[PDB]
C-alpha cells in the first residue's frame, strides 16, 4: 500500500543518512544540547522529521524533499561555527547529497545510460 514518491524518498533518505553514521541529524536539535537554537533557527529540520513526512505523504515532489534536506544543512551551518564537526559534516553531506540525487535522475536522460 506504499506510494511511488514514498519508495523513492525512502531510498534517498537511506542514502543520505549513511553519510551521518553517528546520527547528528537523526533527531530534532534541542536547546539542552544547543543553547539558543530555539531562538536562532526559526524552522528546524532533521532526518527523523523528514522520515515522518515521508510516512505521512507530506512530500508531493522530490523538490520539497530536497528543500527540507538543504534547510537542515543550512540550519547547521548558521547556528554552528565553521570549525565544528556539525558545520563540516553539514557542508559535506549537503553537497555530496545533492550531486548523488542529481546524478541518479540525470542518467535517465542520457543516451548511454537511459
Ligand atoms: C552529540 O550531541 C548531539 C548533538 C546534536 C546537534 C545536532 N546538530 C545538527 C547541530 O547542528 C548541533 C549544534 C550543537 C552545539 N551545541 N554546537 C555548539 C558548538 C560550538 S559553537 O559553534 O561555538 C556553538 C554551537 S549540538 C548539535 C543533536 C543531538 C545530540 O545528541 C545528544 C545526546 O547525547 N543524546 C543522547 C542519546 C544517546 C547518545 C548515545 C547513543 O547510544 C545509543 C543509542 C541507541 C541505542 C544504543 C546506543 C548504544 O550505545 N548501544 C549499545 C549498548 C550496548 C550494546 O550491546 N550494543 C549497543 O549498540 C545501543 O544499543
Amino acid at each position: 500500500e506504499s506510494t511511488p514518491i514514498q519508495q523513492l524518498l525512502e531510498h534517498f533518505l537511506r542514502q543520505l543518512q549513511r553519510k551521518d553514521p553517528h546520527g547528528f541529524f537523526a533527531f530534532p536539535v534541542t536547546d539542552a544540547i544547543a543553547p539558543g537554537y530555539s531562538m536562532i533557527i526559526k524552522h528546524p529540520m532533521d532526518f527523523g522529521t523528514m522520515k515522518d513526512k515521508i510516512v505521512a505523504n507530506e512530500y508531493k515532489s522530490v523538490t520539497e524533499f530536497k528543500a527540507d534536506f538543504k534547510l537542515m544543512c543550512d540550519n547547521a551551518m548558521t547556528y554552528n561555527r565553521p570549525d565544528t564537526v556539525y558545520y563540516k559534516l553539514a557542508k559535506k553531506i549537503l553537497h555530496a547529497g545533492f550531486k548523488m540525487m542529481s546524478k541518479q535522475a540525470a542518467l535517465l536522460g542520457n543516451e548511454d545510460t537511459a
